[PDB]
């Protein structure tokens, strides 16, 4: 394949003048014969507590469902000894996994975490790679810190993650917002605002593309391609911040007996049916993807990664060095242990499992605002992935609308009230409003929504709580 | 009932003091509140959380074959943590909640142990103390920057001292002024002189790595924690006690290998008595962060430890800490949550007895080879009382080619590194460790070196074969 673009004038300045610790140039001399190697700091694994580790994981194919009880058929006990030889193969030993080591990660995991990569989104250039993190939080926080210096703009999301805004706020750096239709950042928009851009270009694009959190809109491959040449032209990076990607779903269908026939029935199948990456469309090298299994495992391995071209992954590292680190050494081996355990065999069938469960969650969801919400005042976009729906209303037509100065604000505040008054929440749509001015600054409404989940409550519930906002409408508009 | 420590908010960054909460935390009060179907979130579902169970086999207190005796029959104790509270023993997170999103103050069962476990050692003189965990001493010295700093900002360090804590600094746009050093750390009279001299904006605190130094493998005294603490009050900085090492401490050297055994600590008593006073137990006014990490005392790869300080200083880190690192491995903080619980108290003061004796034997070891085979015409060594680090100082004044190298410390150093490089042994330049920074503007305006060595990283056997090849690079290149 070909090479990446050099990109590294995209760093900032703080992120190129890092070095490697003086101690580096040593490392050869280490575990080498002939040398008493005494110049290091690392402690003796001999005392690390821990002989082995284990744990109890369901079984490939997850027949029963993923929430399936763990037990019988559907247990099986990995077990991570301390030392390499108590272990079956490709195991991360204790004695190793526990110890101070390589900051990129440790090998069997990567191994694993790149085939998985490539396997999905074919990275279409050479000099691609993969580093370990310990969740999309952190590779955000350290994506700032790589590529913006204070005073540097970014675009985002018009609406997005409140925590992505507050990282960006802390390091001084301006978040200009991208506007959205009902189904993500809006290309023509974006070409324009980048024709007449003003003062140093942003450096980059934040996007939550698929189950973009708030508006549980997915990019299509179509916006996405145009998006891509946006930042080819104009010469931005892509960040992807992906925690959702496998929280795609069958397309929404009003027509319920058409519904069991939809489901993927094998592995080509799956991976044929997701919506292409940015770093599967990314021949120059400037997209990096931040990748979790906070919404796959659980959000308490705090592991991911981050896929991107070497050179700018060799920064993050020498931040991460003197950061985070590593990822905790329990985390990276079970996820190793589980990981081969299925192998990519059984990974695919759990993530065939995931799209199968939330697939049924926005189904049962959206018919529920189809069935509650009324339509005179309201809309809604069926998302295509995510955890979240959002509940559209044309403020303009709450009676009171004139007597709240025409300020949607306020509309919004009295359904939010009226709705808890119900005894439903949903997170009201402001909340998630970026906003921020480049330096210098570029030269120079009526509808509100809410954000809800269908991934943390019982279907019964879900139907409880939705109902409860149709009437909290209906109250609030009089109708 | 203990004062409230002094206001320090005035010491924090402008950009720590403008961080905010999540919007959302303002509809957290009606989660699992009864009547509200709560759709405002967004947590995954921990019915599908993929384990059951994890376990891990740990040894038995009071660890009486030493702590690194194999892990198997009465020494094998397995801890096991459950999906489900109910099938756990008490005093667990259940994975259903510790591997769930939850506070970035850390698990409550967690925080609890090691509160006790920070008042019971270093009795906290002020009532408005916390503890929140980290990932590790590293992360948690990354906060310290970021919570106390803006680029432009000076901050006091040792004048020999972590590189990676400097390299952290110097991405942040951080001024490291070197404090000076003799063999046993910081000078107190020497640091009191450079902040009555102090021009311009206040250095915002000292950086101290106060047990087993890194690299200089010093310990401050009693007498001079106190002097130092004195300093920081008078002219109003915070002390940062970057403190891995503390569990490190070891009896002190005697040559009379005879004397060792009946000086050593056996109880619990013995042992908290035997402990220098941290900063925190000094610290009267609030003023002291501790940086605590279970690396050197536990495994690395934990990547878990905690900060300790006033409530209002704390309460900043939170919030950096849930838009950086989120919170540490549920993994790691049940386990360890497990570990220390199953011990308790009682069995972790055994476990760090046992780690002081382990550490006490390499140091004499380490000491008694210094002493055997390094030659004393040109050379002397400080033994330290704690940590993994041993050094050898030179006097590079009395190298033969001292002239020839234009009387240059610095290419004496060298010349021993590549001899010892050429004998067999590795030890790190001392150079290699020297802080250098000027404050914004500069504050108004030697033939010893030295190499660090660890005992901790080798097997005992090896250590004398690699000081033995160090005492035949120095009397070749010394020509003794
Ligand atoms: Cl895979
Ligand atoms: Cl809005
Ligand atoms: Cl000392
Ligand atoms: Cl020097």
């Amino acid at each position: 394949k070909p090479q990446a673009k050099d990109l590294t004038h995209l760093l900032s300045n703080e992120s190129k003048a890092r070095q490697t610790s003086p101690l580096k140039g040593i490392f050869k001399y280490y575990k080498q014969p002939g040398i008493t190697f005494l110049g290091g700091g690392l402690p003796l694994s001999d005392y690390f507590p821990f002989e082995k580790v284990t744990a109890d994981i369901p079984t490939p194919s997850f027949s029963g469902g993923i929430g399936a009880p763990i037990e019988g058929e559907n247990k099986t006990t990995i077990e991570v000894f301390k030392k390499a030889a108590d272990n079956v193969p490709d195991q991360i030993e204790l004695a190793r996994s526990l110890q101070y080591g390589s900051t990129f990660g440790l090998p069997e995991f990567l191994q694993f975490i790149k085939e998985h990569t490539d396997m999905v989104h074919k990275v279409p250039y050479e000099n691609w790679d993969v580093i370990v993190s310990v969740g999309n939080t952190e590779a955000w926080d350290s994506t700032l810190r790589t590529f913006c210096s204070k005073g540097d703009t970014i675009l985002v999301e018009e609406y997005t993650f409140s925590s992505a805004l507050e990282s960006a706020n802390g390091q001084g750096v301006n978040t200009v917002p991208v506007t959205m239709d009902e189904f993500g950042i809006i290309p023509e928009k974006l070409e324009e605002l980048m024709s007449r851009w003003v003062g140093n270009k942003p450096k980059f694009l934040y996007t939550i593309c698929t189950g973009q959190n708030p508006t549980g809109s997915s990019l299509s491959a179509e916006r996405r391609k145009q998006i891509y040449d946006i930042a080819c032209k104009y010469d931005f990076l892509i960040i992807e911040d992906e925690p959702y990607y496998f929280l795609q779903m069958e397309t929404y269908t009003k027509d319920k007996a058409a519904r069991e026939g939809k489901a993927v029935h094998d592995h080509d199948e799956f991976l044929k049916a997701l919506v292409p990456s940015f770093i599967s469309l990314d021949v120059e090298g400037r997209v990096v993807r931040l990748d979790s299994f906070s919404k796959v495992l659980a959000p308490g391995l705090r592991l991911g990664w981050i896929v991107g071209q070497k050179d700018l992954l060799e920064r993050y590292v020498r931040l991460h060095e003197v950061s985070v680190q590593n990822p905790s050494g329990f985390s990276e081996a079970l996820a190793n242990a589980l990981l081969r355990k299925w192998g990519h065999s059984g990974y695919l069938d759990w993530l065939i499992g995931l799209r199968a469960e939330y697939t049924h969650k926005r189904d049962v969801a959206i018919d529920a605002l189809d069935q509650f919400v009324p339509k005179e005042v309201s809309s809604f976009n069926p998302p295509v992935a995510g955890m979240f729906f959002t509940v559209t209303l044309d403020a303009s037509k709450h009676p009171k609308y004139k007597e709240f100065l025409e300020d949607p604000l306020k509309v919004e505040a009295a359904v939010h009230e009226q709705a808890i008054k119900q005894g439903c929440l949903l997170a009201p749509g402001s909340w998630f409003k970026a906003e921020g001015q480049s330096s210098p600054p570029q030269k120079n409404k009526t509808h509100i929504f809410f954000r809800g989940t269908y991934a943390a409550v019982p279907l019964d519930q879900l139907v409880v709580g939705l109902e409860k906002f149709g009437k909290a409408v209906r109250a609030e508009f009089g109708l």
